[PDB]
């Protein structure tokens, strides 16, 4: 495994170079803010909207995307993946200076083919593992977000040092920056969204329903299941020292005994089989198909699931809790 | 439902009264710090150890437990439940001033019979839903922790106002303080520890194993499954606006579509049946039995599960990650 930190990365490759940040959302504003604080010359490329006005008002050298790319050596494409293909073809590819570098913040856009290698220019992924605002927090708190990187096209032979110079300027090198293919990163993102995320909430919901069906106070049921933030905190503390280690160091004897009675025995094999069924759907291409179909409806059936979800006892109870507290 | 806030509670019942905080751990130090900042006269009762020295060094009027109870009108018993029975019988019950109030921070000690009603004195539960340090943070941040309360013995007719005066002084009334029996609170605590907590980690682990078994980078697998804190953050953000609502407001279309494809369909009935099997074990008394047996070994078999857990691929991978980052 190949993991770079502050000692293995240098700010030298950015000296006298202009970085263009495309977008000024939760991702864009964080990168832009850190780069500037690290002494990197940063321009903001953005469309005529509210986000553009914010960048100008916060002192950044802000123009339309095309202008920003023309006046830049490293370009950071930090807008939604839905916009990449169009912006890439019209703004980026035509104006990208000879020997310049293009970076995306995950592999979604590269796997889709919306962003592609260009003869005479470098292309990379530099994907923080924390989305948006934390990147700004961690940085100002002397820390940084862990990140993956992949050199897609190294037509200069300078991509790696420049990629890691950005990674360092933004703070990612402090935690550490590991090498991993954009394709695998994309499949981990989708897997977290399609198996893990739903399965946590389904489980949380199952606990709520069983308590309510057994005549426990619904507001209290929801509060303990996740409403407290206690389940939230455990999973954040777990990321530091380990999930079992949280129970050992923080938990009481009555808690530890009870936890360990059911640890490794709550799930039938059926769960494992679905985790593989979900991966099949991502690697095989069955999801890539599913998604295109939703987008053709204008995400009509998605907006039904949005509204269907809020009718569920859990989301009914949540509204009743927030109102009361 | 009966939920009290700042407007429905008063600091008047604490004016010219002395509050004794038994213990100075993560719970004790937080209560003590807030009470003092709210202008309440607070004494600290503690045994001859490191925790006692900390209280004295931070300016608190600190003595042995028995002395603190004798010189107090409201007593807060904020030490481990293992110590309650002994401290109660020797220190509290013999010295508890006529018409004084005893409070515990959950129902564990009351259900066990270690803390009991006394003729001529008040007894209550005031249980914050966030354990330890957050109580201090939330307070200094102008906020407070949600809490449950139960009046066990109201021999004065003044218990409720004094309980809620403490609740307000500590900050719990800001969020809100709901009425709930100590017995139910105990069963929610144990249920969170025995079904939900294990089932989250089992699920997290299942995701990790499936990814590793399919030739994904183990360090990356663990990072995405919980190591990021992204799953942690979602469940904390979920407590604010709702778990499905987090996906709707923060998630991308590709994320939302994928999440909603598997939401409500990841778990077979077997899961629901165990959630009931776990409740049976807590209400029926089968767990109360299980626990006593572990304590007779001196928690020998628990220390085996502690060490067994750290051998699991997930906890092996966690060590490899933290070291690397
Ligand atoms: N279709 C589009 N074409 C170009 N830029 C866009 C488009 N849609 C949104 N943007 C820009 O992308 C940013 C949106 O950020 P946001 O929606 O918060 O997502 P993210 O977190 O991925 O940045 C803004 O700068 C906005 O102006
Ligand atoms: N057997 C005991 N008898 C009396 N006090 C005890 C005993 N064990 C621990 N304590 C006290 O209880 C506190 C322990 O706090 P800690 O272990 O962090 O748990 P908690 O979060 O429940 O307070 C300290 O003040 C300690 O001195």
């Amino acid at each position: 495994d190949l993991i770079y930190q502050d000692e293995h990365a240098s700010l030298q490759p950015l000296e006298g170079r202009t970085v263009a940040v495309i977008g000024y959302g939760i991702q864009g504003r964080a990168f832009a803010a850190n780069l500037r604080d690290s002494g990197v010359a940063v321009r903001v490329g953005n469309i005529d909207d509210r986000y553009f006005e914010l960048a100008r008002a916060e002192g950044h050298r802000v123009t339309n995307i095309a202008e920003a790319v023309a006046h830049a050596d490293i370009v950071l494409l930090l807008i939604p993946d839905e916009a990449h293909g169009a912006v890439f073809d019209v703004d980026i590819a035509p104006n990208l200076r000879d020997g310049a570098l293009l970076c995306v913040a995950h592999g979604h856009s590269l796997v889709q083919g919306d962003v592609r290698p260009l003869p005479g220019r470098d292309l990379a992924m530099l994907a923080p593992r924390m989305y948006g605002d934390p990147i700004r927090r961690y940085y100002l708190a002397g820390q940084g977000a862990p990140a993956y990187f992949d050199i897609v096209a190294d037509h200069t032979g300078r991509a790696r040092d420049r990629v890691l110079a950005i990674a360092r300027a933004v703070g990612f090198t402090r935690a550490g920056v590991m090498a991993l293919g954009y394709r695998q990163e994309t499949f981990l993102d989708l897997f977290q969204e399609q198996f893990l995320a739903p399965a946590l909430v389904d489980l949380v919901e199952t606990g709520f329903q069983v308590l309510v069906e057994r005549g426990f106070n619904p507001k209290a049921a929801l509060l303990e299941v996740y409403g407290s933030g206690e389940m939230g905190k455990m999973m954040l503390d777990g990321a530091d020292i380990g999930l079992d280690e949280v129970v050992a160091l923080q938990g009481s004897p009555t808690c530890q005994v009870g936890y360990h009675r059911w640890r490794g025995r709550t799930l039938p094999t059926a769960v494992r089989e679905l985790a593989a069924r979900v991966l099949d759907q991502i690697e095989g291409g069955d999801f890539s198909a599913y998604l295109k179909e939703q987008a053709s409806n204008d995400y009509a059936s998605l907006d039904d699931a949005r509204r269907a979800a809020l009718k569920r006892p859990l989301n009914v109870a949540h509204a009743q809790v927030r109102a009361a507290f």
